[PDB]
């Protein structure tokens, strides 16, 4: 007829968030083709007519749709991975981090500013409950990312917070805690069962606290900690991640840190090196093994992405949007 046929996502890429400035509106999305090397910028917007909204946070695929957390308009949408096209929506959202899939007919969605994860129905888009975690207000409260051992979900609680939380799916109540270091970020499990989980400092000049940050190896089974790796003041870690076997870990620090799940100490090198800039989002392909690195680059300007071999070559870089901070594999 006339106008260009659409943007299509075919094979086996990768969705770049990008948070955007909070309060500005301006977050994107973002999709890279690893074989090309193509991106594709705001891709909700063309796809939709619609901006993506306010701090686009983290994302998971299930079944070819697409869960996009847009943390600061209240709200996560369901895309077609192909179309990009919303197919529908959960509203209602009081500051959502993180989603996690029990089953098709339930999900939790963890959240900032709120004591409560939401559990709603995904096949229906409606809250089905809530989950009232102890020794936690409106005021300060922070749940973020989530792993399932078995029966139960772990949390790592962030935002003014100091623990991970164990949760039983066949309740919905939280049943255990662990206190660590203040402001966990993150939360992986590895081959071995056990969780990882990075605090950040807090900051200079926090109500809550400023000290030094610490990553944890825990035990999914017992819920004890093995390991910690105590770094310096003034650090502020983030977005640990693990590659495809989950046998290596990758973390933020200034550097990229790099660690094999075995083995019981920090490597003297890094895996990237620091560029007097503000590197924030990480993955691995679990294809490649290759290593995506988000930098936000004075948080101001529009970001990059840098793709590395596993064996630390760089095979890539381009741009995406406004402070790129997590990834999704299609
Ligand atoms: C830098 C930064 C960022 N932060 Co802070 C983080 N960590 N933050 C910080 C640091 C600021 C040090 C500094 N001034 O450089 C740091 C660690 C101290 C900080 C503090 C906080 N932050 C916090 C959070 C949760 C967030 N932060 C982001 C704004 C989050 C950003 C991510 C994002 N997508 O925007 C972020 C990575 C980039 C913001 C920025 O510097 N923009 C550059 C430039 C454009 O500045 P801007 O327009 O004026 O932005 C200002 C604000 O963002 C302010 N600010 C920073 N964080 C917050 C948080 C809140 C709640 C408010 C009202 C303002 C801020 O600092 C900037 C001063 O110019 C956030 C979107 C990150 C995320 N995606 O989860 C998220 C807020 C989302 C929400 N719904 O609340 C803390 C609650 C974390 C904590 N418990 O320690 C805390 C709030 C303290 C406060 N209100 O003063």
């Amino acid at each position: 007829h006339h106008h260009h046929h659409p943007f299509r996502a075919t094979g086996d890429g990768l969705f770049i968030m990008n948070e955007g400035n909070f309060q500005y509106g301006n977050a994107t999305l973002s999709y890279y083709d690893p074989e090309t090397k193509k991106v594709e910028n705001e891709i909700f917007y063309r796809a939709n007519a619609m901006k993506l909204g306010d701090v686009a946070q983290s994302m998971i695929v299930r079944d070819t749709i697409g869960w996009v957390v847009v943390n600061n308009s209240h709200v996560i949408f369901a895309i077609s991975t192909n179309t990009f096209k919303e197919v529908g929506r959960i509203t209602g959202l009081t500051s959502p981090r993180y989603i996690h899939f029990i089953s098709d007919e339930k999900a939790y969605i963890t959240q900032i500013w709120d004591y409560r994860i939401f559990i709603v129905n995904p096949k229906t888009y409606q809250i089905t409950g809530y989950i009232e975690c102890p020794d936690m207000t409106m005021e300060t409260g922070s749940t973020e990312q989530m792993v399932q051992y078995g029966k139960y979900v772990y949390v790592n609680c962030w935002s003014y917070q100091n623990r991970i939380l164990k949760i039983d799916t066949t309740t919905d109540k939280v049943v255990d805690q662990l206190t660590v270091g203040i402001q966990p970020t993150s939360l992986v499990m590895d081959k071995n069962f056990k969780m990882w989980t990075i605090t950040d400092g807090g900051y200079k000049g926090s109500p809550y606290g400023y000290e030094e940050p610490s990553l944890y190896r825990i035990d999914a089974e017992t819920f004890k900690i093995e390991k910690q790796f105590k770094f310096q003041l003034g650090d502020a870690p983030s977005e640990v991640q693990l590659n495809g076997a989950g046998d290596e870990l990758y973390w933020i620090n200034k550097d990229i840190w790099r660690m094999s799940v075995d083995e019981e100490r920090v490597p003297v090198r890094p895996f990237l090196k620091y560029r007097d800039t503000k590197y924030y989002g990480l993955t691995v392909s679990p294809k490649n093994g290759d290593v995506y690195v988000a930098d936000a680059i004075d948080y101001q300007q529009q970001g990059m992405i840098y793709r590395y071999t596993e064996d630390g070559e760089l095979v890539d870089e381009f741009y995406v949007g406004i402070i790129p901070g997590a990834f999704c594999w299609k």
